[PDB]
């Protein structure tokens, strides 16, 4: 039986680059690096980064598959500002959501909102779906 | 502040075939249902599947971009022989230590790579000080 989450991978083109963005700009605690690889907690995540130089990372952009991240509708704000503050890469009863790419275009998210939020959502907009719980 | 992971979602192809994967193979436990979209738990994460029709898919089989789930050494071997069973595409895994734990990785239908692990990050800190001399600890 699966039982959690173990880790998060992500192939990056220049590890130097992609380490300061998950240190500095999310917060990302660094536990190790080398040449080509580096560990972080990132929210009692572990979040290993592999960098692989020469890989097709074209049509990434092209697909909505990413990672959501939990933030307080508190510090919703801060956040925007801070990631606007230092240029990252934005993408334009939900709740609230930022979605930004780290720098070879995985797609991330930052949102407020639960899993409860969201069933409840589609139990009173979208009653012709089917539910299970 | 990051608080912990929200959710994952993968773009699929075909939404139908894919719900039978997450469901019937991983065992995840589904939760909603639409033409377009499907919610499960999957080892207590919320993890979504969203239907694109013509996304481009051919790239993703060269990175080693994964997610990888925790299983108990006492069930990998059932795991494994389930995986096969299912005729999942198992990948041929790189070299593995016996400190590095155990790991079977595969596919879902769209080609994303995931990954059954045995071993937690303390395990993995605990290998690489011990092994790793061109290694940077914190
Ligand atoms: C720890 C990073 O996922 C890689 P591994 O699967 O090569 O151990
Ligand atoms: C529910 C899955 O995250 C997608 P959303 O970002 O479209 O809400
Ligand atoms: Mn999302
Ligand atoms: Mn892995």
């Amino acid at each position: 039986m699966i039982k959690g989450i173990n880790h998060i991978t992500y192939s990056v083109s220049n590890i130097a680059k992609s380490i300061e963005f998950y240190r500095d700009i999310l917060g990302a605690d660094i536990l190790v690096e080398s040449e080509t690889l580096a560990y972080f907690n990132l929210g009692g995540i572990w979040l290993a980064l592999n960098e692989e130089k020469n890989i097709p990372r074209s049509e990434i952009k092209y697909s909505y598959t990413h990672i959501a991240f939990t933030i307080s509708d508190n510090d919703f704000e801060d956040w925007y500002n801070w990631l606007k503050e230092n240029e990252v890469n934005i993408l334009e009863r939900d709740k609230k959501s930022i979605y930004f790419t780290d720098l070879d275009g995985h797609k991330l998210e930052l949102h407020t909102g639960s899993l409860e939020d969201r069933l409840s959502y589609y139990k009173e907009a979208k009653p012709h779906m089917n539910f299970y719980i």
